[PDB]
């Protein structure tokens, strides 16, 4: 839940 869409910007 903390990035299931979010990890290309948190590189
Ligand atoms: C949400 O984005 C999923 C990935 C983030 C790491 C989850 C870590 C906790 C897993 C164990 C839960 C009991």
């Amino acid at each position: 839940f903390q990035w299931q869409r979010n990890i290309r910007k948190v590189r």
